[PDB]
């Protein structure tokens, strides 16, 4: 289970439907993808050695995205999906592009990062809303079996991942835009000296700072929420979620900046 709150007992089972897929794709930082711009700094026409939380060059990813219909499995809320956060993660996220009429919509899995996932501890949540990325860090009363839904196509379950009837204490709450037409989003999430850091991009490029947050405590677990729809499967549209994740480590990178301040190259 994630949290401990009994939000539902509708259509829960114990079926071993899947395990996380391992990517054929591997981390290649030679053009800056898998690196980040350093905080609010601008570096112009230079190379720096910088020590930071980076993926290993040549590492695989685990796809932690889970697509449901009516049922959820209790085995989806355990190892290997419920994951130790350690130092942090780099993720590559497919923006799942859906059409209701001719109009386009963007869906992808929410990620939650936390420790015990109960309302005496802060949980960070990163969730898309069709071109808006909502991010929060709150004392959420997380469900036992949390999940999100398609807003675009229908869902035979309601959205249910926390049960707070009035808004919990939040250290952070902010929204960021992303290009709805992109094929991929990328994120870095890490912790250093009790401070959390987040970065994103909506292109094959170095990730840009979202926010940083002092927690004092260690985050210890992260989990990628199941998403339920009457869509996004082989018998209806052949479309899929993908939420690829690879671990970070304290690591030294060369970063090359051009005269505009764009990272053009990097080395592990
Ligand atoms: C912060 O997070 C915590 C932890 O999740 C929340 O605390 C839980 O809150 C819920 C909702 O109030 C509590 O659930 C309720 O517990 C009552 C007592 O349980 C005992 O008695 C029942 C029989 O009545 C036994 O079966 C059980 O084993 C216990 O011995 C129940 O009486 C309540 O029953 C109602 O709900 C159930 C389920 O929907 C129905 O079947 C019943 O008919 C009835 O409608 C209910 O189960 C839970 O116990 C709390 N846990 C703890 C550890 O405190 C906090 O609420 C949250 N705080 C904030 C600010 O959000
Ligand atoms: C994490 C995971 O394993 N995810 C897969 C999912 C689950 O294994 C399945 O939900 C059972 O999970 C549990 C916990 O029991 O199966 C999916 O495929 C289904 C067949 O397996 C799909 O074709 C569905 O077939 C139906 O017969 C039915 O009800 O399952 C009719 C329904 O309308 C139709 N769904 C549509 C059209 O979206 C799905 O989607 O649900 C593809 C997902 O990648
Ligand atoms: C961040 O984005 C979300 C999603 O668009 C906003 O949530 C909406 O807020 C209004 C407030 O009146 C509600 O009526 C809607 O029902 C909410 N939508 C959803 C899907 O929850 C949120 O207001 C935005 N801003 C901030 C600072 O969180
Ligand atoms: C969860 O709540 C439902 C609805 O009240 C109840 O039927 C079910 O027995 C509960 N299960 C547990 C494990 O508390
Ligand atoms: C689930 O199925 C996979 C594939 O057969 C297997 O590797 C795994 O050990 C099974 N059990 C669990 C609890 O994951
Ligand atoms: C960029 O740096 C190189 C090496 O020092 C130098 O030759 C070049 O003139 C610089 N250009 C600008 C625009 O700073
Ligand atoms: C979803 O929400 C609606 C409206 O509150 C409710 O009627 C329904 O019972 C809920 N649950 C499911 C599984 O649809
Ligand atoms: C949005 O994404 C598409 C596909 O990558 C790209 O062609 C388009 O130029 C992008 N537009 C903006 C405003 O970023
Ligand atoms: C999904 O793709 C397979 C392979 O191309 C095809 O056989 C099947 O008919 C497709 N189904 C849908 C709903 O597109």
């Amino acid at each position: 289970v994630i949290g401990d709150f009994n939000c539902t007992n509708f259509a829960i089972n114990d079926l071993n439907t899947t395990v996380p897929r391992i990517s054929e794709y591997v981390v290649d930082v030679s053009y800056g993808l898998g690196t980040y711009y350093i905080l609010d700094r601008v570096y112009l026409n230079t190379t720096i050695l910088f020590t930071g939380y980076f993926p290993k060059s040549g590492a695989n990813f685990r796809d932690l995205s889970l697509k449901g219909t009516t049922y959820l499995s209790t085995l989806w809320y355990q190892k290997p999906f419920l994951s130790d956060f350690n130092n942090g993660i780099f993720s590559r996220v497919k923006n799942t592009k859906l059409y209701v009429n001719k109009t386009l919509y963007s869906e992808f899995s929410t990620i939650v990062i936390g420790s015990v996932f109960i309302n005496n501890s802060y949980t960070i949540v990163v969730q898309p809303h069709n071109g808006v990325l909502e991010i929060t860090a709150c004392q959420y009363t997380m469900c036992e079996y949390p999940h999100t839904i398609c807003k675009s196509k229908g869902s035979s379950r309601n959205e249910s991942w926390h049960f707070d009837k009035s808004e919990p204490l939040c250290l952070f709450k902010k929204n960021f835009t992303y290009n709805v037409s992109t094929d991929w989003l990328y994120f870095h999430f890490y912790q250093e000296r009790g401070t959390f850091y987040a970065y994103y991009a909506d292109s094959g490029m170095p990730t840009t700072f979202l926010f940083s947050l002092y927690l004092g405590t260690l985050l210890s677990h992260y989990y990628v929420l199941p998403l339920t729809c009457n869509a996004i499967s082989s018998n209806t549209d052949n479309e899929t979620l993908q939420y690829w994740v690879t671990p970070l480590s304290k690591r030294q990178y060369l970063l090359k900046f051009d005269n505009r301040g764009v990272i053009t190259n990097a080395v592990d």
